[PDB]
């Protein structure tokens, strides 16, 4: 179902990050900030052997924690594994590097129940242009929850 | 900004409904099934008044409480009035009376803080046609939380 970015340079994804919308095709997995995989994404961090770490924010032991997730390289590009959220794969959808990015996350033991997607800006201000490229995106994939954050949001992004 | 429909016949919306999607500008507003205004509309019962007795559920300590909200006729054709929800209009977007029906809620002092907007439908199932519908609807609106629920969640809609 699901289609990937082709000819995807990684090196290009570096720096500062924030998470403008989110998606998920089960509304208990983004509902509440305690859920599963709400998760703020504030750098990529691509590394020289081509893989990915991803940092972010999540909400765990009544707090904002700080998380570090690798992503490994596969052999199906802007494909990446992952052992986090109980998720097993991070597709990168699409991306112009300098404004915003598409991606995904998911299980590939039941892709259905664990689809997270997200839209990520390089600024904190809202990108209408992203938003509709985030919903096109979003149109072939079974979403039941989508959030939409503002620029006061986007700031500290999880607070407690 | 929110148009209202035209030429509402409310005698003809009488009977069971659910809650298929639900959408708001502000995410507290319906993140959570404890949160405000995340409410599930079961049944409409109009007055020969033209009233609109409004039969629905809502998470309030610790359970699905059941509640009926009187909607009184306006001046304003399609507009009721309500003191409920921290709420005080609700406005009858549109409806074909036998498959679906839209309509938003919303506080006059704060309207952009309040809107909460649905849409129901007769039979719990899927209409892809009334989400259509809905998703024209809100383009306008400045919604930051979009849900949508599947069959299964339907039946019951509210549960502990
Ligand atoms: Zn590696
Ligand atoms: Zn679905
Ligand atoms: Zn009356
Ligand atoms: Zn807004």
């Amino acid at each position: 179902v699901t289609q990937t970015m082709k000819g995807l340079d990684i090196q290009k994804v570096a720096g500062t990050w924030y998470s403008l919308a989110m998606a998920a095709s089960d509304i208990s997995l983004l509902d509440a900030q305690s859920a599963p995989l709400r998760v703020y994404v504030e750098e990529l961090k691509p590394t020289p052997e081509g893989d990915l770490e991803i940092l972010l924010q999540k909400w765990e032991n009544g707090e904002c924690a700080q998380k570090k997730i690798i992503a490994e390289k596969t052999k199906i590009p802007a494909v990446f594994k992952i052992d986090a959220l109980n998720e097993n794969k991070v597709l990168v959808l699409d991306t112009d590097y300098k404004k915003y990015l598409l991606f995904c996350m998911e299980n590939s033991a039941e892709p259905e129940q664990s689809l997270a997607c997200q839209c990520l800006v390089r600024t904190p201000e809202v990108d209408d242009e992203a938003l509709e490229k985030f919903d096109k995106a979003l149109k072939a994939l079974p979403m039941h929850i989508r959030l939409s954050f503002n620029p006061t949001q986007l700031e500290e992004q999880c607070h407690i």
